């Protein structure tokens, strides 16, 4: 199971996304903070929190923060967001 | 170089993109109408030219709206996509964070 790290202040998306996700291919971990102590096949991450692999949820768009994100090889999303749409950004990223 | 392939009825954006990208690394071929036909390493294709059958098996679908339904059918077809707003600088970076 591919591990994944979900780190944001509040945590009712990430739990519905969790029970979305295959329980044997992917195994959640949920955070308030991203420690980098922990290995992860996948961070996802709000963009307030943010110091492997990272997707990032952002608030509003910005360009120079999009600009920046991707530069820096993070793709991001940009609310609204809903735990199916985070379940299948999850798939999609570490299946290709 | 890598292939980008380029959807889209208003080339605008897409020309300026392709004017931040290094010709040595990439080239940049854009069309109207999406085509299998081709082979390339990236396709970027404006929402309405996107074939309502088809998924994969990069794609980065351009969308004008977000929806739900919309976005969560994309990404299970294999899709990545972007709303807008977007940018030359945007798609530039988008464009080598999925070719690198
Ligand atoms: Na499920
Ligand atoms: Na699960």
């Amino acid at each position: 199971p591919k591990h994944v790290l979900l780190v944001s202040e509040h945590w009712d998306l990430f739990f519905q996304t969790k029970e979305l996700l295959n329980p044997e291919e992917y195994r959640c971990t949920i955070g308030q903070q991203y420690k980098q102590e922990l290995s992860a096949d996948l961070v996802v991450c709000e963009y307030s929190l943010l110091p492997s692999f990272v997707l990032v949820l952002l608030d509003f768009f910005d360009e120079e923060t999009s600009v920046d994100l991707l530069d820096r090889g993070f793709w991001y999303l940009i609310r609204p967001i809903t735990p199916r749409i985070l379940k299948s950004a999850i798939s999609l990223f570490l299946s290709q």
